[PDB]
């Protein structure tokens, strides 16, 4: 019951995402392993169905657990408290050029790990943009700002995927999360993150994804 | 094949919708019935998993094909144009209170009978919002904005749900038409819509649902 | 302990819509300690302008912010010698406006030079075919990058028929000296258009603001 | 088509402001309609030197010289004695944003510009405010009705002294004076260059070409 109990150094993932991209759809599943008290996790991805991807891997790799952050012992953590029940997630994220994807998460734990229920779900991305002519490179690290709203816990950032040449495509970022049974609910605070696709097959049949986190009382 | 000698004043249909609101999942299936050249259509839709649903209909009505429009002569019309191969389209529906509906309808043709593979997500609405409660009555009369942008068909519209208790609720749609094969893009022109619940149970587990559309010049 | 219980506000904003100028001036009183004031604003140019009031009310001060004893206060510290922002307020519609204030003190009067301009606002939406009626309450997120300070809020007008028009708001305020630099922070805040004659020509406008950490 | 000769002159005053300073500049220019070129000199009057990098105004600084082809309706061209207007929001990547508007009138053989500029946000560090910028990227801008109306979106990319780029979404709404057949969706390529200028940007030439298209 107590989640310090169902929690390790070391804990593996295993994920399955079920998607479309504007109504062309697509499954990936995951196995992975991280350390939720260092704020770091990697994970291999491949695509069971839908490959090639005719877009942009980026829009999902931010998809693909704030379990893996590094919360310092003056901010509440939410998401370890929430085990052995697990939690879920909703978000949306709308770019600039009028693509929107909306994910959901419904992360559970058995034994020493973490599994994922994923859907997304992305419309009007422009045929012409850079998602679907894959001209997309890098999200910059960036800083999620975490408050409640009426009584949930919310999850807020202005995201920058980096391009070929590149400058910067613009997305905005709107997570709700819910844990399953009652939690203590933190002040506001932020979550540092910085997500990097350290390898990839052409047309990223297989996905190499890193992520580390860490949570602060100040931006 | 001529567009006009695979459809017929009277046309059938079925439906699935394959969704989700705020992570919980759910699929209706519909059958239903239409006069395409009139702009009218009514359809019955069962609840098939997911039941009883948490979250208001009048979310889902607008999802569940222009093709049941009335179009003028001098306006294409891209719709009845595209068949029989048929067509798709996508599109954001983003709520006041920041809840966000994306939806998508693939469209094909079998004898009689246009069959829809639709596919439904909503995210981040409040438990305390109209949706989740269920505090809506209806969508009120609108006009749907078709034009031509780098040579896509789009369709633009402010929607409004009426409230129980006398608000209003607005949601910005957005949606892509994509026809299977290339079709004749029309010039810039207005969609009238009138979308009705004419009966439901009180889990709206069955619900008879009518829409009337004419396509404008203005 | 320049800033007094009591102050007085004049101002004149410069602006335009669509390209279609105007011009703005107002006098008013505040009580900085307590977060209230109010104004009286009379249309100089370009009346009776073709556009929602409320799309202007927000650029017509937040050293008329309530600032608790533990949330550093950047406003009042920058007197006497002030602060300028900027802003841009981008409506879902596609409709923007840039707006700046340069604001001075003399004596025991808040002097404020502001531009105003707004693009892009359909003429079929509810700015220029008037249909707002009032900008929800709401709270702006404040917090420094860069060495200076800045303030967002998603905002909402409700509109004649019941539902909200959204529109986000990004300010950057500046200091004319060096002050120290609070912490994030919290500003609720209430703008009410309190009187108007039909046209607008003349309105009465009210705000009362608080600061808060959580 | 009879108030357009192949050879025309140009026109203008801006005023503006960014980050609340104001600047004004004037311009005298020339232009082939027909061919789709122009070019001008400009001179800053007042908030000299400027402190933000001049590539901000140059789009700034009319559709009547892009060439079109006999195939696509020429709203601009159509739109003159009477001529039009133009407004415009460029939302670049940092947070920068700039408002611009254009009243196009036509004097004899010269047209004459009424322009206002106003730029907010843009970050003390940033490519604006430091000067790093080198050459807006040839683009393409689409342009569409909706709604009974003209518009021109394009992505448009300044590229960055030292490499990289800086990207800004422009949006534009097109109003001629009277009514004017409105055009079907089509392009508009556009190189935009400064030739010259002096250090601190106090002379600058100008100058433009544009093609419209189909596809």
């Amino acid at each position: 019951k107590d989640p310090m109990s169902v929690i390790k150094p070391d804990m593996k993932i295993k994920l399955r995402m079920e998607g479309a991209v504007n109504g062309h759809p697509f499954a990936i599943e995951g196995v992975g392993l991280g350390k939720p008290f260092e704020g770091k996790q990697s994970m291999d991805l491949k695509v069971k169905e839908g490959g090639p991807l005719p877009f942009a891997y980026d829009i999902l790799t931010t998809v693909f657990n704030r379990v893996f952050a590094k919360y310092p012992e003056n901010i509440v953590d939410y998401f370890k408290q929430s085990f052995p029940e697990g939690y879920s997630w909703e978000r949306s994220m709308n770019y600039e050029d009028g693509g929107i994807c909306n994910a959901t998460n419904d992360i559970t734990l058995d034994g020493d790990c973490y599994i994922y229920e994923i859907r997304f779900d992305g419309v009007n991305f422009p045929a012409n943009g850079p998602v679907m002519q894959k001209r997309t490179v890098k999200w910059e690290p960036s800083t999620e700002k975490l408050y409640v709203r009426d009584g949930v816990l919310k999850g807020d950032v202005n995201m920058a995927l980096s391009l070929e040449g590149g400058g910067h495509y613009r997305c905005d970022f709107k997570t709700t999360y819910k844990a399953k049974k009652v939690v203590q609910l933190p002040d506001y605070h932020f979550v540092d993150h910085h997500i990097e696709i350290k390898s990839h097959d052409k047309d990223y049949s297989n996905v190499n994804l890193h992520e580390h986190a860490e949570a602060h009382s100040e931006l």
